[PDB]
């Protein structure tokens, strides 16, 4: 019935070139086992799209990982919004849905524009510089935390925290397990600023805990709710900007392009999350016995989801090796899709459009001039160090 694979997605020579990989999974059928894991996969649009929007057969209250919830103790306390199903999840998604609302972003839009231009201007005087640490890193550390209202010391915990949360989702490989070996600083600080006196008033921080009057969440679920802006809110959108500026640096044509119209700066970004899929995995967990694509899935079984193949699903996408700004990208499973679909999406969305609007304006050309040294995550697909050299328009 079902297709046996030895594949395992979540090793070094899958991070380092999944393409392939990625079309034997989507090909061998709509849903395949991967023995190393013991757990069903499906790398077509079709499933992918389908499991997302199930959320009473596909839950995610087991875990969003490969530890099922049931069985083992998870690494930390739950998320009340990513691992929870409806209707536990409501409530909580309704509130953080409200912190970053579309009335949200208009109080920090040109905080967080003004932010991007004085940061391409900035590296536009150092010529050669890294677009991962001095671009896709350094700016959204120059805007997130402080519309989160961290305070300014241990902020350096903040990146190391967000790896390690997405590495944890991954199997109880090297990887997960050195990052769990190394959180006991990280989930400490994350877990004091968490609290409202340490929250700054108008932040991110400071309006969860806010919420709390209303009945939606109780004061001893605020906490937890921003746990999760800083354990999701960071490093996807670092290595969605620096896909970005990667695909511009491989696709000069379409730096051209974004130059000639720099209102495409918002679809350049949501091409570049299609095109390179800074998630690219996780799982659900059948709760009931079900059919999906003419394979019987038992219950109680992990379904594992390739965002960044049903990203690239042929069978879907026009060309989808191909990065064009002006696809229409409607659709896409970047940011999910159903319930769970990134409830900071808009935050993220400005933040890559500021930034590519940006250096639209400001930038004539991006050249690699370094090795490309490529970051590994179980979760995380993205660069640890993209060498540039930026010419000024
Ligand atoms: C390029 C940037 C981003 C990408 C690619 C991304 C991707 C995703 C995806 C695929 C999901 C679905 C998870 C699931 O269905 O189990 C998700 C959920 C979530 N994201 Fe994002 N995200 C990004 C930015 C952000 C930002 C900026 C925030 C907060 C400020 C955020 C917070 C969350 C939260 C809290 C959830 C859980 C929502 C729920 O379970 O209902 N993410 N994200
Ligand atoms: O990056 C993600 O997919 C993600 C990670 C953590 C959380 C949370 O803490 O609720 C939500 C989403
Ligand atoms: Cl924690």
């Amino acid at each position: 019935t079902i297709p046996h694979l030895a594949i395992d997605p979540f090793s070094l020579d899958f991070f380092d070139d999944p393409y392939p990989d990625q079309q034997t999974l989507r090909d061998a059928g709509p849903v395949v086992y991967l023995d190393k894991w013991n757990v069903y996969g499906v790398a077509r649009y079709a499933e992918v799209h389908a499991v997302l929007n199930d959320p009473t057969t596909f839950c995610s209250s087991r875990g969003v990982g490969l530890s099922d919830f049931k069985k083992e103790k998870p690494w930390r306390p739950p998320s009340l919004i990513l691992e929870a199903d409806p209707p536990a999840h409501t409530r909580p998604r309704a509130v953080l849905s409200k912190v970053l609302s579309p009335a949200t972003m208009k109080t920090i839009r040109d905080g967080f524009a003004a932010a991007a231009d004085a940061k391409v201007d900035e590296l536009l005087q150092r010529g050669c510089i890294d677009a991962i640490a001095d671009l896709a890193e350094a700016y959204p550390l120059s805007v997130f935390p402080d519309a989160m209202g961290l305070k300014q010391e241990g902020r350096e915990h903040l990146l190391p925290y967000a790896g390690l949360v997405l590495n944890a989702f991954g199997p109880p490989n090297e990887l997960r397990q050195t990052a769990i070996e190394r959180s006991a600083p990280h989930q400490a600080y994350v877990n004091e600023q968490c609290q409202r006196p340490n929250l700054a008033p108008g932040g991110f921080g400071a309006c969860i805990h806010a919420f709390t009057d209303t009945g939606e969440i109780t004061p001893d679920e605020a906490p937890l709710l921003v746990r999760s802006l800083l354990s999701a809110g960071l490093d996807t959108t670092v290595n969605g900007i620096g896909a970005a500026v990667y695909c511009l640096a491989r696709f000069p044509g379409e730096l051209q392009r974004l130059r000639s119209d720099p209102t495409l700066a918002r679809n350049a970004f949501e091409e570049a999350v299609r095109f390179e899929s800074p998630v690219q995995t996780f799982f659900r967990t059948t709760t009931r016995e079900v059919e999906l694509g003419g394979a019987v899935i038992g219950e109680g079984e992990k379904v594992l989801m390739f965002l960044g193949s049903a990203n690239r699903d042929p069978r879907r996408w026009s060309d989808p090796d191909l990065y064009d700004i002006t696809r229409k990208t409607s659709g896409h499973v970047g940011f999910g899709s159903g319930v769970h679909m990134c409830v900071g999406q808009l935050v993220a969305r400005l933040e890559g459009e500021v930034m590519l609007s940006a250096l639209a304006r400001k930038v004539a050309a991006i050249d690699i001039d370094g090795p490309v040294k490529r970051r590994f995550n179980n979760t995380l697909r993205g660069l640890e160090s993209l060498p540039v050299k930026l010419t000024p328009a």
